[PDB]
């Protein structure tokens, strides 16, 4: 007369989570505050 | 008459989590505060 | 009449977690505060 | 009539955690406070 | 009538943790406070 | 019979140039690549 | 019979130039690549 | 019969140049590659 | 009959140049590659 | 009949140049490659 109970508040089987962040808040290109040339 | 109970608040089986962060807050390119040339 | 109870608040089986951080807060490129040339 | 109880608040089996940090807060490129040339 | 109890607050089996830090806070590239040339 | 010539290719008198750069390419606030919480 | 010539290709008198750059390419506020919470 | 010639390719009188760079490419705030909490 | 010639390719009188760089490429705030807490 | 010639390729009178670099490439704040706590 087995109970054979399984009682898990959370059960997870076979879960793959990938979190990928690429290039957040980053500079791959020029940031210049001022360019000044040719000033007489 | 076995209970055969399994009672786990959390059960995790076979979980892969990948957290990848690439290039957060980083410079791969030029940041210049000022460029000044040719000033007479 | 075995209980055969398993009672674990957390059970983890076969979990792989990869945390990868690459290039956080880093410079691979030029940062210059000032460039000044040609000033007369 | 065995209890066969397993009672572990935390059970971990077969867990691999990799934490990788590469290049946090680091310079592989030029940081110059000032470049000044050609000043007369 | 064996209890066969296992009662461990923490049980860990087969856990590999790798913590890798490479190049935190480090310079592999030039940091110059000032470059000044050609000043007359 | 004085020539009284003044012959200057460039003449500058009384010139003030201010170049100000503030906060180019800079972080005064949080940059986070990932925030992850509450994952079961 | 004075020439009293003044012959300057450029003459500048009393010139003030202000170049101000504030907050170019900069973060004063949060940039987050991902926020993830409550994932079961 | 004086020439009284002044012949200067560049003449500068009374010139003040201020170049100010503040906070180029710099962090005054948090950069985090990953924040991960509460992972079961 | 004096020539009274002045012949200077560059003449500079009374010139003040200030180059100021503050906080180029620098951290006054936290950079963290990973923060991980609460992982079961 | 004096020539009274002055012939200087460069003449500089009364020039003050200040180059100031503060905090180039420097850490006044925490850089941490990893923080890991609470891992079971």
């Amino acid at each position: 007369d087995a109970e054979f109970r399984h009682d898990s508040g959370y059960e997870v089987h076979h879960q793959k989570l990938v979190f990928f962040a690429e290039d957040v808040g980053s500079n791959k290109g020029a940031i210049i505050g001022l360019m000044v040339g040719g000033v007489v």
